[PDB]
């Protein structure tokens, strides 16, 4: 996250952390046995990491737990993003409580103009690198669909929206990958990709995850 703040330890307690020994994409809690993540995350041998402040020291809320099995979604393109969700299903059930919870799925898509938070380990520079230990949060408002196709021609489609800022300053970035935006208690996006963080007239990406609810719950309910 660049041009963010310091959430506050386990303030944010559907963020997960896949680790396959480090960290390398967030994800969101959305029951007590499944993770939603971005596609482009795939890989064998991950372990979800809960409850989590800084990914480098145990604090005692953590809660570690390995996947039992990855889901890609069936039409994810990998050269395009298209349809850039997948869900993760724990071996064990997670014990939720205050700082370990699930996030609601929407009910409808989200419009242009709503404040969602962004949040993950990713690189906190716009230019050049640093990599946090402990969780990034940004405020950041949906961007009408016709001004991120404009700033991305020819490669947003209907399964992605824009958040951010066109100024530029303030962003997602490497490693928040898989991520959540969450606008009014719901997970309406997932860090998906964009060109460079942070740059003018390149906002973020995110997976619209309205699209998907009833894949993911026919999912879940059969796996
Ligand atoms: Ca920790």
């Amino acid at each position: 996250i660049v041009g963010g703040y310091t959430c506050g330890a386990n303030t944010v307690p559907y963020q997960v952390s896949l680790n396959s020994g480090y960290h390398f994409c967030g994800g969101s809690l959305i029951n007590s046995q499944w993770v939603v993540s971005a596609a482009h995350c795939y890989k064998s041998g991950i372990q979800v990491r809960l409850g989590e402040d800084n990914i480098n020291v145990v604090e005692g809320n953590e809660q570690f737990i390995s996947a039992s099995k990855s889901i890609v979604h069936p039409s994810y393109n990998s050269n395009t993003l298209n349809n850039d969700i997948m869900l993760i299903k724990l071996k064990s059930a997670a014990s939720l409580n205050s700082r370990v919870a699930s996030i609601s799925l929407p009910t409808s898509c989200a419009s242009a103009g709503t404040q969602c938070l962004i949040s993950g380990w990713g690189n906190t520079k716009s230019s050049g690198t640093s990599y946090p230990d402990v969780l990034k949060c940004l405020k950041a408002p949906i961007l009408s669909d016709s001004s991120c196709k404009s700033a991305y021609p020819g490669q947003i489609t209907s399964n992605m929206f824009c958040a951010g800022y066109l100024e530029g300053g303030k962003d997602s970035c490497q490693g928040d990958s898989g991520g959540p935006v969450v606008c009014s208690g719901k997970l309406q996006g997932i860090v998906s990709w964009g060109s460079g963080c942070a740059q003018k007239n390149k906002p973020g990406v995110y997976t619209k995850v309205c699209n998907y609810v009833s894949w993911i719950k026919q999912t879940i309910a059969s796996n």
